[PDB]
C-alpha cells in the first residue's frame, strides 16, 4: 500500500514523497522521461542516457486526485491515492503502472490487451515477445539455432506496439517477464543495481526511434571501410597464412578492405595465452610490416582482445601489480577458471583498470592496428563474488562490455583525433551504439536454422539502437563439412545486411576466396555489388547517425495500422527501398512475398509488378535471393573497386524506377572523405539531392548539392541516370533548358546523350553533375 505525501520542483525534476520513499522524474527531452525510485539513497548511475544530468522545462499542474508533469508529446499523470504514475501521448494511454516499484527491485506495468511487445534483445522466440519471460543476464549460446531465451546481448528494453518505448535503467542480473506469468502484467526484476525505467514516445516508429536515440545516443558514422569486405576466420595461425589469405583476395578478384585476426595472433594455442595482449613472435615474426604492407594494398588489420588474464600469461604478474583485475571481497585479484585456464577479469569501471588497458590498445594501435575486436564481454564467465570498483559481478554485469567499449572509444579518440574509431564487441547495453559498438549475433550453428534466425535478431537489435547489428556469414560453429547451399544464401543475404563478414571455425573455410568454382562465380559479383552500392548503403549510415533510422528495417513499417505485420521475421527493408527476402531452407523454388501495396520491381530481372494487397509469388534461383525495388526508387551506384581505401565517386550510375503511381519521390547521397569523425558536424561534405515529379506528360528531374564539400571532392560527377519502366511516349529532354533529342536506337551502341531501349523500357540520360542546380525535363 503506497500513497503520496508531498512533491517539489527542484533543478527543473519534480521530486514526489511516498510513505516509501522518493521518486524523481526528470524529462530527458519533450518526449522522454527518467523516473527514479528511491531518490534519496545512493545507487548506481544511469548507463542508458547519454545526458544523464540533463532536465528540461516540464510543465506541473495538480488536482484533488492526480499530479501532471509534461513536456512537448510525453505526459506523467500521478495517481496519488494509491500512489501509481500513468503515461500518455496527446490523452493516449501509452503505459500504466499497477503495483509500480516494489522493494530484490521489481517494477509491475499493465499490458493493454492486443498490445504487441517487441525487446529483450537477442532473443529467438518470435518477434512479439508478449507471452515470454526471460532473464537479462547476457551469455553465451553457443551453436544456437532456431531457439534461444536467454544470449550474448540482452537489452533490458521493450518497443510497443501503442509506439512507446521503455527502459529499466539497470545493469545487473535480473528478468523480464511480459505477460507471461500474468497475462496482462509486464514485470522487470533484478537482484540489485539502480532503481529506474524510461519511457520514451514517438508519433510513428521512426520518429519514435529518433526519440530513443536522442536521449540515449547516436552512432557515430562508422569509417567507410567498415561496408567492405572482411577477410575473418577463427582463425589465422601465422603470418604467412594471414598475408596468402590477402592474395587470395586479390588473386581471386573478391573486393578486401579488412582482415581480422583471432586468438592465435597472441599464441600458438587456444588455451594458456589469453592476457598476452601482444605479438606471438614464433608464427607473426614482423607484424609491423605485415599491416604496414597490408595498408599499401588498401587493407586494415583488426585485432581480437578479451576481457580476461590468465594466470599462465605474460602479463598476470604485471596487471596484479597495477591493480588492473577485479577482485575477491579480501581485495585480492579474484582468479577462476575458464576454457582457457585460471584467470582473472579486467575492471573496466575502475581507474587503474582502465588506465592498464587502455595503454596497450594505445601501443598495438601505434603500431599499425586499424581496428578493434572486443569478445567475451557478456562477459563470459563472471563469478558472483567478483568485485569491480563501483559494485559486485551481480550487480555490474550487463554494463561490463558498455563500459568496454566506452573505455576504447575515448582512447581511440584520444589517440586518433582525425578517424573512425572500429570497435566491434558481441555484448553492451542500452546506447552503447554511442561508443561505436558494432554488435554480431555470436557463435551460429552452420544451420539453415541459424541463418533463418538471423532477420529476427538484426530487427530486434536494429530496433532499440544498433544499425550494424550482424552475424558471422555462413554460419560460426561445428560442421564437419561445407554445406554449400546454406553458404551461398548466408553470403547472398550477407550483401543486405550492415557489415559483411563472413567468419567460422577454420575446418572449414568461411572466406569467400577459399570456394568452388561455382561458389564464387555466384559469390564474386554479389560482392562486387556491395562495393557498387556503398552510396546506397553509406546514405542509410549516415541517416543512421542522424535519427537513428536503422540499416535494415521491418515489415511492419510499411503499415503502422496493420500490427500483424509485426510478427514478420521473413522479409525486410535494406534502406528506404530494397525489400529483402532472405531464402533460408534448402531446395526453395519459390517464395511469397508479402509487399505492401504499390508498385514493385524485380531488383534482378526489371520485372514490374503492382499489387492490391495480395502477395507475389517470385521463383528462385541459386545466383540470386529475391529482392524488390519500390516504385520511386532512386538507387544509386559507383563502379566496384578492391578497396574502399581506392573509393571514387567521379563516375555515377543512378537508377529511377518510375510508375505515374508514385507522382514526387526523393534521393539522397552522402558523399564525404569517409574517415573524418567530424565530417557531418563541421558540414565537411557533399549531400546530393534528387527529386522526381512524374505526372501525365512530363517526368522532371531536380538535381541539387549542399555542404562545404570536403578534400578530394570531385566539382563534376559524370553521371548516368536510367529510367526503368520510362514511357515510350517522351519526346525530348530539356536540361537546363536546352533541348536535346532522345534517340530511339542503338542506345548501347553509341555515346548517347539521351536514348529510349524500348526493348528494355529504359530511358537514359549521361550528363555532368557539377555544383551548380540541374534540372532535367522529358515532356511527351
Ligand atoms: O576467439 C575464438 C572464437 C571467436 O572466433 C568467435 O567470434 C567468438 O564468439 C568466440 N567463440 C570464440
Ligand atoms: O505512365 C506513363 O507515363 C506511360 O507509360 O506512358
Amino acid at each position: 500500500a503506497v500513497f503520496y505525501k508531498e512533491h517539489k520542483l527542484r533543478n527543473d525534476g519534480l521530486v514526489i514523497t511516498t510513505n516509501q520513499g522518493n521518486i524523481r522524474l526528470q524529462f530527458k527531452s519533450e518526449a522522454a522521461i527518467e523516473v527514479l525510485y528511491r531518490a534519496d539513497s545512493k545507487q548506481l548511475p544511469s548507463f542508458a542516457l547519454a545526458q544523464p544530468e540533463s532536465a528540461i522545462k516540464a510543465q506541473l499542474t495538480e488536482t484533488e486526485n492526480h499530479l501532471q508533469f509534461s513536456g512537448g508529446t510525453l505526459t506523467a499523470r500521478i495517481q496519488k491515492r494509491p500512489f501509481a504514475i500513468s503515461y500518455y501521448r496527446d490523452s493516449e494511454l501509452l503505459l500504466a503502472e499497477e503495483s509500480g516499484f516494489q522493494v530484490k527491485i521489481n517494477f509491475r506495468f499493465y499490458l493493454s490487451p492486443g498490445e504487441k511487445i517487441l525487446g529483450g534483445g537477442q532473443r529467438i522466440l518470435g518477434m512479439d515477445r508478449r507471452g515470454q519471460r526471460f532473464p537479462l543476464y547476457n551469455r553465451a549460446h553457443y551453436g544456437y539455432s532456431d531457439h534461444s531465451g536467454q544470449m550474448y546481448f540482452g537489452l533490458p528494453a521493450i518497443m510497443s506496439s501503442k509506439q512507446y518505448i521503455l527502459v529499466f535503467d539497470n545493469s545487473a542480473s535480473g528478468a523480464m517477464d511480459i505477460g507471461k506469468t500474468e497475462s496482462d502484467i509486464l514485470q522487470l526484476e533484478a537482484k540489485s543495481g539502480r532503481s529506474a525505467y524510461i519511457l520514451v514516445a514517438g508519433n510513428s516508429y521512426p520518429s519514435l526511434i529518433e526519440n530513443f536515440t536522442q536521449v540515449t545516443g547516436r552512432q557515430p558514422l562508422p569509417p567507410r571501410w567498415a561496408l567492405g569486405s572482411f577477410a575473418s576466420r577463427f582463425g589465422y595461425r601465422s603470418e604467412a597464412e594471414t598475408r596468402a589469405t590477402v592474395q587470395k583476395y586479390k588473386t581471386e578478384d573478391f573486393p578486401l578492405d579488412t582482415i581480422v585476426l583471432d586468438l592465435y595472433w597472441f599464441g600458438k594455442d587456444i588455451k594458456g595465452h589469453m592476457g598476452n595482449l601482444d605479438w606471438d613472435k614464433e608464427n607473426f615474426p614482423t607484424p609491423l610490416d605485415m599491416m604496414a604492407d597490408f595498408k599499401q594494398q588498401g587493407v586494415k588489420t583488426v585485432l581480437i582482445t578479451e576481457p580476461f588474464v590468465l594466470t599462465s600469461s605474460k602479463r598476470w604478474d604485471d596487471a596484479v601489480k597495477a591493480k588492473a583485475l577485479a577482485k575477491d571481497p579480501q581485495g585480492q585479484p579474484k582468479a577462476f577458471e575458464l576454457y582457457f585456464g585460471n584467470g582473472g577479469i579486467i575492471d573496466v569501471f575502475s581507474k587503474e583498470g582502465s588506465r592498464w588497458f587502455s595503454s596497450i590498445y594505445k601501443d598495438l594501435s601505434k603500431q599499425g592496428v586499424a581496428g578493434w575486436w572486443g569478445n567475451l564481454g557478456e562477459p563470459e564467465m563472471h563469478p558472483e563474488d567478483t568485485q569491480h570498483a563501483i559494485g559486485d559481478a551481480d550487480t555490474v554485469h550487463n554494463a561490463y562490455g558498455h563500459r568496454w567499449a566506452e573505455m576504447l572509444y575515448q582512447q581511440q579518440l584520444d589517440q586518433f583525433p582525425e578517424l573512425r574509431p572500429f570497435i566491434m564487441m558481441r555484448a553492451g547495453f542500452v546506447g552503447s551504439q554511442r561508443y561505436g559498438m558494432i554488435p554480431w549475433t555470436g557463435d551460429v550453428s552452420r544451420t539453415w536454422g541459424g541463418l533463418a534466425s538471423q532477420v529476427e535478431l538484426a530487427l530486434q537489435m536494429s530496433l532499440l539502437g544498433f544499425g550494424y547489428i550482424h552475424s558471422d556469414l555462413g554460419g560460426f560453429a561445428d560442421g564437419e563439412t561445407l554445406d554449400k547451399e546454406m553458404y551461398i544464401r548466408w553470403l547472398q543475404y550477407g550483401v543486405f545486411q550492415p557489415v559483411y563478414r563472413p567468419h567460422g571455425q577454420d575446418h572449414i573455410p568461411s572466406e569467400p576466396v577459399f570456394q568452388d568454382e561455382e561458389t564464387k562465380a555466384i559469390l564474386r559479383p554479389l560482392v562486387k555489388l556491395r562495393y557498387r552500392m556503398l552510396p546506397y548503403i553509406y546514405t542509410a549510415a549516415y541517416q543512421n547517425t542522424l535519427t537513428g533510422m536503422p540499416l535494415m528495417r521491418p515489415l511492419f513499417f510499411s503499415d503502422e495500422k496493420n500490427p500483424a505485420l509485426i510478427d514478420n521475421k521473413t522479409s525486410y527493408f535494406w534502406g528506404d527501398s530494397l525489400l529483402v527476402t532472405p531464402i533460408t531452407q534448402a531446395g526453395v523454388e519459390s517464395v511469397s512475398i508479402p509487399a505492401p501495396k504499390g508498385v514493385w520491381f524485380d531488383f534482378w530481372k526489371d520485372t514490374r509488378y503492382q499489387t492490391d494487397g495480395a502477395p507475389l509469388t517470385l521463383p528462385t534461383d541459386l545466383h540470386t535471393i529475391p529482392v524488390l525495388v519500390k516504385a520511386g526508387a532512386f538507387m544509386p551506384y559507383v563502379p566496384a573497386v578492391s578497396t574502399t581505401e581506392d573509393y571514387r565517386s567521379d563516375s555515377l550510375e543512378i537508377h529511377y524506377y518510375a510508375d505515374a503511381s508514385v507522382p514526387l519521390a526523393q534521393g539522397e547521397i552522402f558523399e564525404d572523405d569517409g574517415k573524418d569523425p567530424n565530417s557531418i558536424k563541421r558540414n565537411q561534405f557533399d549531400l546530393l539531392t534528387l527529386q522526381a515529379t512524374h505526372t501525365d506528360n512530363q517526368l522532371h528531374f531536380q538535381l541539387a548539392r549542399t555542404g562545404k564539400g570536403y578534400r578530394g571532392m570531385p566539382e563534376r560527377r559524370a553521371t548516368t541516370l536510367v529510367i526503368h519502366n520510362a514511357s515510350d511516349q517522351y519526346q525530348h529532354l530539356d536540361i537546363n533548358g536546352k533541348t536535346i533529342a532522345i534517340a530511339q536506337a542503338d542506345c548501347a551502341s553509341t555515346p548517347a546523350l539521351a536514348c529510349y531501349d524500348q526493348e528494355r523500357r529504359q530511358l537514359q540520360l549521361v550528363f555532368t553533375w557539377g555544383r551548380e542546380a540541374l534540372n532535367l525535363r522529358l515532356h511527351k
